[PDB]
């Protein structure tokens, strides 16, 4: 029992974080066979990137001007182009810890772990979720460009995520490992705006599950409601909107748990209405939306 | 900007887990060098735990008995002996992965990343304290029984904790590497009152530094107290009492954002008295206690 904000194993991607410096810009990399994806913004410099021409930038750089560090050893760079806003740099040498991977564009309010990094080392490791506007709330200071988020399905890495830069506003953005951004922004030093964000309604009731599951019940009730009655809640209370795909996905917690996905949703609507009286779920005093329902199960089952 | 709770990069610590079965009980150990640790009572069988005499049932047990798999080879056991509540399998085969390590009893009120696995395979990885109590609130199913608790250091992983039970109360229970428990609790199933836990002051004082460098200023005011003043709140509030040691140890946030101590502690002081009034600091509508003044200062610089 216990509920946490597990993070996957990073040791799999460790394997894989090189240092990449283009000019005097330093930033990471992730070298996968003989590949490392970087954010293209290391070839800008500070007069740069308030509207940066990267074709032209490109242009000006070779091969041998991409300096990429694993560890203490020097890769040989053959080859460069731009995919989108990333960076691929052949090098002459697969990387020998390159884990089974596949490159994956993720959904707004699905989670993953990203392994923040500077200089190529890991620093740290946190579980996030990807905003409904396509924001990621993390942790990252000057240098964590090119961290990555992922997942990990056993001994596959699926790569969601490469860091790109801090909004005016504090949080954060990037591509996924073809270079296309998550949401509207785009790879200049400018205001941007980040639409209206909601809470992951999925998220809230699987986690709700979770806390049913690890013995804190309080918030139960007598009540029931309907997915139009649940969703008028969740308008006002700007919580994405729950459709029957979202009831299909928490089947699973309804049948481990017996209590009804509609019954759950009452229970939340209660939650909205009347908040949480100075009490705590699962150690939390706010309504937690950085689990899916494929998380929950994961962690109350073990899967490794 | 961003702050989360951030583990350590499991990577170095994956590379020591394996699976260890005695009979028909499985779980986790840690092999450094040519010694694998493990929780002893992976000796016991279900009608044992109620009160197992270790050293008979460890006699009954030889080298050839205790199953040890890393991934999937097997190592041969040469050597086995009980030191406190662990086991030492002495292997004929030095760990290629073993990271440079040291093992260390931290203080209650630190913190730790845990790498819960299963069958000897890394499942997740999250970042926790000591409670003031020597219990760890974690997330742990059956079978996680020698997932280990450490801190890194560059590139010495200091251990400090191996997973052992959970309470009937849900919190969980363990030793150090030396196999000494931490708190009152012995390797029985049996009820054992953990004592009364307290809230880590310097952790909450460091997290509103956190706040404040993050950008979540709301709770300042105009107000100091004295550490006598504030420590009659701090008994009121079940709070650790605050020490000289304690604001010399978060003299560099204070200089940092040029909050003295005891300013911090009147903010704290007027949370406490007041509550957070439906407003959040750095994401939490709580007072956060897991976040030590080490941790903050290398969340907020970087620190590979
Ligand atoms: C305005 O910046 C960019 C805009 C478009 C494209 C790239 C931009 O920056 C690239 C460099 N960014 C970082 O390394 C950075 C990332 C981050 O998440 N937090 C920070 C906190 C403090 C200081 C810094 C520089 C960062
Ligand atoms: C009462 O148990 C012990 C007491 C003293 C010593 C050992 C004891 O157990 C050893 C086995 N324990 C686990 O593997 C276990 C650990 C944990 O943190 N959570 C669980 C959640 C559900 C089920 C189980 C079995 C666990």
């Amino acid at each position: 029992s216990g509920f946490r904000k597990m993070a996957f194993p990073s040791g799999k991607v460790e394997g894989c974080m090189v240092q990449v410096t283009c000019g005097t810009t330093t930033l990471n990399g992730l070298w996968l066979d003989d590949v490392v994806y970087c954010p293209r913004h290391v070839i800008c410099t500070s007069e740069d990137m308030l509207n940066p021409n990267y074709e032209d930038l490109l242009i000006r750089k070779s091969n041998h001007n991409f300096l990429v560090q694993a560890g203490n050893v020097q890769l040989r760079v053959i080859g460069h182009s731009m995919q989108n806003c990333v960076l691929k740099l052949k090098v002459d040498t697969a990387n020998p810890k390159t884990p089974k991977y596949k490159f994956v564009r993720i959904q707004p309010g699905q989670t993953f772990s990203v392994l923040a990094c500077y200089n190529g080392s890991p620093s740290g490791v946190y579980q996030c979720a990807m905003r409904p506007n396509f924001t990621i709330k993390g942790s990252f200071l000057n240098g964590s460009c090119g961290s990555v988020g992922f997942n990990i399905d056993y001994d596959c890495v699926s790569f969601c995520y490469m860091h790109h830069m801090e909004l005016p506003t504090g949080v954060h953005a990037g591509t996924d490992l073809e270079g296309n951004f998550y949401g509207p922004f785009v790879d200049r030093q400018t205001a941007q705006a980040a639409g209206t964000d909601t809470t992951i309604t999925v998220n809230v009731l699987a986690w709700l599950y979770a806390a049913v599951i690890n013995g804190d019940r309080w918030f139960l009730n007598r009540f029931t409601t309907t997915l139009n009655d649940f969703n008028l809640v969740a308008m006002k209370y700007n919580y994405e909107p729950l459709t029957q795909d979202h009831v299909d996905i928490l089947g699973p917690l309804s049948a481990q748990t017996g209590i009804a996905v509609l019954d759950m949703c009452a229970s939340l609507k209660e939650l909205l209405q009347n908040g949480m009286n100075g009490r705590t779920i699962l150690g939390s005093a706010l309504l937690e939306d950085e689990f899916t329902p494929f998380d929950v199960v994961r962690q109350c089952s073990g899967v490794t």
